[PDB]
């Protein structure tokens, strides 16, 4: 039962110690391509990059550098991919990633702009008339529509492949009200958010992975990958109290560093899957 352990770390209040246990644990390898000077201005900040055994590459001969990883989970037969909020000169690498990767949803859990400064790029259209085109990559984008809700927005957009002419339905989870700082308060609208993506197939084996960032891509993003495989485990083993959530970090850690960068997110990660666990379980 991690609900029982979860309120012991409370009573003792030891979630930095256990955090740090995590941190210690966890997997380190190496980052060599994100490293190289031709891809500075690929990477966001500097202390935040993908493995190289798990970075997803751009078709492209040129450079095929993105600041990307698939997490492969094995048993809850799960696949995303985090990276970073697009940078200003890397949007069209973003879609060009979306478009060859077969993704089906991208999945947003930041605002582009935040305690006051730019978090993320403006990578997709605000309106229907003005869709954007990616030069670089040749790829354009639409709005088709956009559904505007309190705790978060679902917008459907339609890629096309320049090259090709070809077209995909895109569809764009933004959850909207994560706070400033901290974490929010129940995970309540965050796990309605997550079912909602479910809902709508993005996560599902017929797709790529599915599209996941914030705005370094490990911290909100890892919350929402962590949740939801852990729920996902739950729902196919035949004794869900074996599900360990740390064990589970761990592993994913195997694929991109520091995903929950707090303890306080750590905590919220617990509360959503004991809390989604409640709902999900019937
Ligand atoms: C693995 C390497 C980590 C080493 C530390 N590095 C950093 O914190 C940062 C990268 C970095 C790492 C994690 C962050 N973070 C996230 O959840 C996220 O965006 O992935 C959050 C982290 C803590 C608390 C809240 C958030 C959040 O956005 O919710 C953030 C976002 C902070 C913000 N909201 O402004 C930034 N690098 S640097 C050049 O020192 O600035």
């Amino acid at each position: 039962e991690m609900e029982k352990e979860f309120e012991q770390i409370d009573k003792s209040g030891s979630w930095a110690a256990i955090y740090q246990d995590i941190r210690h644990e966890a997997s380190d390898f190496p980052c060599r391509v994100a490293k190289l000077p031709k891809n500075k201005n690929r990477n966001r900040y500097r202390d935040v990059s993908p493995f190289d055994h798990s970075r997803i590459k751009l078709h492209q001969e040129d450079n095929d550098y993105i600041n990307a990883s698939l997490i492969k989970m094995e048993e809850a037969q799960r696949s995303y991919i985090l990276t970073q909020g697009p940078l200003p000169n890397t949007c069209g690498h973003f879609w060009e990633m979306v478009w060859e990767q077969k993704s089906r949803g991208v999945v947003m859990l930041n605002r582009v702009m935040e305690k006051g400064s730019l978090k993320c790029a403006q990578y997709w259209p605000q309106k229907e008339e003005k869709e954007m085109i990616f030069e670089d990559t040749n790829l354009k984008l639409t709005l088709i529509s956009e559904d505007i809700k309190s705790y978060y927005t679902v917008r459907q957009l339609e890629l096309e492949n320049l090259t090709t002419q070809e077209t995909r339905e895109i569809l764009h989870f933004h959850y909207t009200t994560w706070p400033d700082f901290g974490v929010p308060e129940s995970p309540a609208s965050f796990l309605n958010f997550l079912f909602k993506v479910r809902e709508s197939g993005s996560l599902s084996p017929e797709h790529g992975p599915v599209v996941v960032h914030c705005s370094a891509g490990i911290g909100r993003s890892g919350t929402f990958c962590l949740a939801d495989t852990c729920l996902l485990l739950m729902d196919k083993r035949k004794d869900p109290s074996s599900v360990d959530i740390k064990k589970v970090l761990l592993e994913m850690r195997k694929f991109r560093m520091g995903l929950i960068q707090t303890a306080d997110q750590l905590r919220f990660s617990y509360l959503a899957v004991i809390e989604g666990a409640k709902f999900i379980m019937g």
